[PDB]
């Protein structure tokens, strides 16, 4: 095989269409599945592979309480054929407690991050051994997308950020060709706080759009050049919005630019991509709290300032149900590149307080020409039935 | 490889030969097992694969209770090389109440369909990914098949069918080349209500032998023509009758073109095949319930009307057991393409009390043209030992 | 590939060696393990995997119960990696209560039996498709060698016999190419009562030593001639003897051509093997009971009758534990084939009367022409833990 | 593929970085995974698979009970990818008490040894066949490496030991091609107790930083030379010393040739290797129990005898936590061989005394040239959670 170039145009969409779906939780009940977070998933050129943070434990495992912290030692990523569930024989191919995983089109690149919160390593593990590695450099939770990354003739790029959490941070896009750092970029332009990007082929360039977590409702694009490995950041155009916390679309805003300033702090992993001067995006239902998910176009969402025009909306999963991150991931066709998308439903401790432990589900949809119907298709677990 | 074409004759049988037993049932007593129903195989040049409708639960689990209802969110396809269970290490292909699936010879075709009732949506996913989608055209449950489509030169057939359940409804012909739908042909002919369809090669078109589930106690037939993308029906001839609820032996009949009229609400998705002016056909022995199964061939029972002579007889699950829906495949050889047949074993719940479940266990039979004997395989649990 | 010719000469040994134990039974006291009985071994160009004729149920099933009997409707053949346990995810090639399998150097060939005692059918099943089959011959147990056949030039041999267990019964020799009976050759010579065979290649024919169940506690032979399909028969030469029951090597005897008439009914699947005058075997090393195994070569124990002389003994299993069945399977190596051998450990009921179930362990040595030592290597569950 | 001849330099490396970690006593809580010890890694051209000698049952079973054992007829040696636990589905290679393994370029190399201790034998497994074997020389507890042996050409060494666990052994090195034993060489130089070596090529060379039980806490070095079978052997210069029991880091010393004479008796297996005048190794943080661990670089730790001076410390496992065993495993890169190193986590009896079994976890790291940070992996399961 020679490298990836994803170079054909993006196909023309109408809506989205149920993929996969691995109902875990459902299944933990009554077999051995393991605890995870922060999922997401990638295409090799032949087939798709979900991957997730485990947490080192089986969910009916008494080792499973207190699994909501985000950064243990035991945190590993593990990798499976899409739509076959988490079990015992499922692989940890690295110790992370945050990743980025792709494939340049000759094999794959796992950028696992971990040790301590003030001093921590991240790995570059390129066709299955260790060829690089970089410690932190703000001292701060050095971190990244928890989504794929992306290679155009073989570079593949990823964007890390060190620092506050909410407040001025440090953040850097990577170009690693072969496991091998060749070149590192430290964030320009107007986007004031970078976190969790949503990254996707846009040849010759990469783009991003990722989380404000400090002033921003709205959220920062990242464009990437991979020629002269330049950096532009913005915010998007689209006067909906689609962060959690956010505004009611009644008193929403963007002008494109800076943060809109309402509701800034907190965030999650979200997600949105061009069509034009269109824009198709994904946020939950509530404006509060991470329950509910509905995807839409904005009409003229891209190029013009504050637009809140909208239409071809789908709920994926209804009002009464919790969501949790999201993610991009692009496939290639036989005569265009389509996007697809997944939504991570998580369960338990800190919100439904019956169990002590926190794992997640995962729905998948893609787009398409055709067409399609309605529905919900949520995690399905009834917190009431059996473990812990 | 190349595109399968099937142009070979079909081989010459005297009867079957055992193939293959999953045990599902008898396992899911102690092990982590799915729930199942609607189950059917399919073959790549290789090996055979069987598949189901998974329930998004193991047996022994809460969440299998009231399995009895054929509509869920969490309904998803399920593929394992034939024999092998389905443990958690299985794979869901999509997500799916209700498909069908095929081998052009290059790859994997699968049709799955879900969400609302009054407004489904079927996925077309060729070779790993999703490439078109279609709409409900009557907003009353769309469906299809429950077995394997075919392809000849490339192109794949499946017959879906929205409306009445009961009444008049809108069937439609589906051809898709390399998982996109290249035309869409309306169903014509004297079959009065199509269901889940029965396909088998027959070069150089496709023969199916459905299920009427409104006035119709005898066979429905769907001749396609690949070419011009033609389609004639009809009812089989044979005076015996393969669908269950029927009248018995004495007080049956059928004269090749309408349906009978005797007993004709309701249903079971079954089977046959020409054998020049005989046909080779399997139904329930019990005329009521779905008990039981036999097959045998009917002296002239393809081209005269009201046939009844018939010989060769096997029963494969004896009168005191339970069996459910059924299906044929095809399988290439040296010099003649086979055909073979799953039967569908159910238990649990709405017939058998005990427990709060509904699942199934599979057993297949290949055409021979040797010597064999008699027996009965059926599931084989004890509705006594464990699991509710 | 091409067609297997094992046109190589025996590799001359010394004794043998340890290869393989799967340690079943211990595992199934904290896992879901399945019930066997009869296994055997065979290895295609590349590597070996261990088979064996499973129950239908795990063994900490309810379903395990009453286990001792040879022959349900839900016996299916089980094929695995020579080393791994028979877990859930182990692959039931076919339905068979009695079975044979071989790879010809193209694919595999599994003969597997199945039906009503009085009415059974063999399926042949070449490269994973039903190619032929054949029904009984004699009305009264159709079976056959429980351990692998071997092809020579595409042609793959089968023992097969119908009839009294302990009376004339009709033995025959199936040849089969391609998965398709070619020829059927009757029984003649002096033995008396073939059952199990235990075949192995030496070019240009094939050799069995069987089990007499009727009039012999010494081991028949059968010759098969690869050309023109002619087969000879005899009995062991070795005044030792290797069936069980038998008589103390003190009150022994065989002259090479009939019954010894000593304790001749019943017996136990069993072996040995040619080298020049000389003769390696197996044996339980009780006379009365299937406990322990030892192995040893016999000073002219096949040119001259009655030969006691032996040598180069090693106890594979000690005196006090249980053995069962036993094979052979050649393996060809880069200038010799060599031989080697599995041991059936089987526990439980009938014999140890704690538990209500049946099934066994595994043990294989392989020959070799370096130095070895001692030990004993037994199935090793304490009847007392879990299960039962 | 052709033959391993490992002919790149070292790669030039400021510390490790985490690679990877199973986890499996914390899945043990609530999972079907082996009890083991002794465990090793090793990677063919493509991938790396880790090992380790199984107890012959699960760690939730009855059957773990007394695990302390080193040698019983039932452990043998299972592998994995690197990163999949222990599960049911894992393949046991051989019947095996002590082992060493590795991949020549062509093909696996198992060494398996087992029997009674007094008269044990040695198996050598290649490709998938028994091809040599040889039995006890000391008659006192034949044994070797417990991780990976080496080839270069297509020859593979591996060091043996024969005899006193504290006194005067025979140790020899042994050359094998393709699976058969081509020559032995006795061990020579000023090694006083050579035990379970740590080996790494070194071409044209191969070297072994093996563990001295008799009068040494320094460690003793065997230098291979492939071409006349020839062999050298002193202790590591090194004034600080990596063997446990051991001496305080003010109290110790070496002189490079011969035994400290320092809390001699006893050790751990153990890892160092080369790096011009200097020396990377790792041992445990406490200098009695085999606690802890952290590596470093010695400045002149080769060359220079009593080197004390050390930097570029980096702690692995802290020091309240248990550890083990370990050993090297060597990787190709794109233009250096790298070093890498794995950690065996013991947990259980005869230190921990709530629970009757012992078994263990493994941590990872590779070498790298990049930076880094600081941290703790230890296995990370809490004693008072489920399991005896
Ligand atoms: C999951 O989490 C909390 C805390 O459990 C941790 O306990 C420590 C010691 C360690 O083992 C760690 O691995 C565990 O995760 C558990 O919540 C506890 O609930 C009981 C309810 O009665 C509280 O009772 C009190 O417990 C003390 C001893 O701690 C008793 O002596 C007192 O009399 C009193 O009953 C307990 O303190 C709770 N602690 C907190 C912080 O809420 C929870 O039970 C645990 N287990 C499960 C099944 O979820
Ligand atoms: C499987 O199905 C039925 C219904 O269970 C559902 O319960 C709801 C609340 C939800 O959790 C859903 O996931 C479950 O599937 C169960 O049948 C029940 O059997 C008991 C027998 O005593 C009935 O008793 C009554 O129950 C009420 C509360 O519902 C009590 O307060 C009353 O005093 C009274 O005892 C119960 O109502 C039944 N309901 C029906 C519709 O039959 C069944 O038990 C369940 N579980 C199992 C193991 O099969
Ligand atoms: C395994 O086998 C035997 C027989 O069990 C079978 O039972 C039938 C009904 C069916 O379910 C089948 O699947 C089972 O395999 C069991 O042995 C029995 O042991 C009890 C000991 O008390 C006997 O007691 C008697 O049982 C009757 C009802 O059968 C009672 O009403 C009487 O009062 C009396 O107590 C029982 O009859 C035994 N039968 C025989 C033939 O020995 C065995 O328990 C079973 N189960 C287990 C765990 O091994
Ligand atoms: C794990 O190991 C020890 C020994 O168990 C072995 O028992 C033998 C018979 C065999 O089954 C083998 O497979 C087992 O591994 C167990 O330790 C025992 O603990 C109890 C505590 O009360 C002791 O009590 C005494 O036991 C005798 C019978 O042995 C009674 O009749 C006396 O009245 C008295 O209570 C017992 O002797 C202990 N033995 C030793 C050597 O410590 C341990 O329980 C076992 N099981 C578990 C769960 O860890
Ligand atoms: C992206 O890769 C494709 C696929 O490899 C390139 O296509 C080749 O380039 C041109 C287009 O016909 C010709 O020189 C070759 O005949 C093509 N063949 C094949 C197999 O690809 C494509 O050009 C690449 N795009 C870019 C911008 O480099
Ligand atoms: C990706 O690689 C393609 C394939 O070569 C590049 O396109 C070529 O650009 C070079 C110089 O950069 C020219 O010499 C060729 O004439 C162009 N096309 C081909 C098919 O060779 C492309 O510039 C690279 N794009 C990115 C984003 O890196
Ligand atoms: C169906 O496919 C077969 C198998 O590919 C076709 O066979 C070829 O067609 C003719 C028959 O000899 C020759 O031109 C080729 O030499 C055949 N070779 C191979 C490998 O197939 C067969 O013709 C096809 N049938 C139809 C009706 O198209
Ligand atoms: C299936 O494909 C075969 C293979 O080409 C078709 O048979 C050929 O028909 C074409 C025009 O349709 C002729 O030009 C060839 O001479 C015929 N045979 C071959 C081997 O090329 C066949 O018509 C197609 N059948 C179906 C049902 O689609
Ligand atoms: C058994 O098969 C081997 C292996 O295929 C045959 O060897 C060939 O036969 C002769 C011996 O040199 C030559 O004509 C070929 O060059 C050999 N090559 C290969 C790859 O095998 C062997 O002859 C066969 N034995 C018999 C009796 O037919
Ligand atoms: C197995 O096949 C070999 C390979 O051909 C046979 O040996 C040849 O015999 C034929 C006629 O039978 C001769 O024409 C050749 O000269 C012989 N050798 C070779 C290498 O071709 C052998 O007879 C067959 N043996 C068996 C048992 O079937
Ligand atoms: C080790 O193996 C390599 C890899 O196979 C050898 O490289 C070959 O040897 C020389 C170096 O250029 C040339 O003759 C060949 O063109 C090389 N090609 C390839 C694919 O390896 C290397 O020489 C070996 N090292 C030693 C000392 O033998
Ligand atoms: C490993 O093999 C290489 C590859 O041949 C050996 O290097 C060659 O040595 C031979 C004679 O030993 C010379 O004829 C060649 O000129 C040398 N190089 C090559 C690339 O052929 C090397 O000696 C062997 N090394 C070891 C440790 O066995
Ligand atoms: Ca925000
Ligand atoms: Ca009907
Ligand atoms: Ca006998
Ligand atoms: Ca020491």
């Amino acid at each position: 095989v020679e490298y990836r170039n994803w170079s054909k145009p993006q196909c023309q969409i109408t809506g989205f269409a149920p993929f996969s779906k691995d109902n875990s939780i459902r299944l933990s009940a009554g077999g051995d599945i393991w605890v995870t977070r922060e999922p997401y998933v990638s295409c090799d050129p032949v087939k798709c592979y979900q991957f997730a943070l485990g947490q080192g434990t089986t969910l009916d495992n008494k080792h499973s309480n207190d699994t909501v912290h985000d950064r243990i030692p035991h945190r590993t990523l593990l990798m499976n054929e899409l739509g076959v569930p988490f079990h015992l024989g499922t692989r940890q191919v690295c110790i992370a407690w945050s990743s980025s995983s792709c494939h340049d089109g000759k094999a794959w690149l796992h950028v696992c991050i971990t040790g301590d919160d003030k001093n921590a390593t991240a790995s570059f593990i390129y066709d299955g051994r260790l060829v690089d590695s970089i410690g932190s450099w703000s001292q701060n939770i050095l971190r990244t997308q928890e989504s794929e990354c992306v290679c155009i003739n073989g570079t593949c790029t990823v964007v890390m950020t060190d620092g506050s959490a909410s407040g001025r941070a440090d953040t850097r896009i990577l170009f690693i060709e072969e496991g091998k750092i060749v070149h590192i970029s430290p964030l320009a332009g107007s986007a004031q706080h970078v976190e969790e990007c949503s990254c996707y082929p846009r040849y010759p360039g990469v783009r991003c759009i990722c989380r404000d977590n400090w002033k921003g409702s709205n959220r920062p694009v990242v464009d990437i050049n991979m020629e002269d490995y330049s950096i532009d950041s913005s915010y998007v155009c689209s006067g909906l919005v689609g962060d959690t916390p956010r505004n009611d679309d009644r008193s929403s805003n963007s002008n494109c630019r800076d943060p809109n300033n309402e509701r800034g702090t907190q965030g999650v992993k979200g997600w949105a991509f061009d069509n034009g001067n269109d824009l198709w995006m994904g946020r939950t239902i509530s404006k509060d709290l991470r329950s509910g998910y509905e995807t839409f176009k904005v009409i003229g969402g891209w190029s013009t300032p504050n637009s809140k025009s909208q239409i071809n909306r789908q709920v994926i999963v209804d009002s009464d149900n919790r969501s949790g991150y999201s993610g991009i991931f692009s496939v290639e066709g036989k005569s265009c590149i389509n996007r697809c998308f997944y939504v991570e439903l998580i369960r338990g401790r800190k919100q439904e307080t019956r169990v002590w432990w926190t794992s997640n589900s995962i729905v998948v949809f893609c787009g398409t020409s055709g067409t399609y119907g309605t529905g919900s298709w949520p995690d399905g677990a009834n917190i009431n039935f059996m473990p812990i």
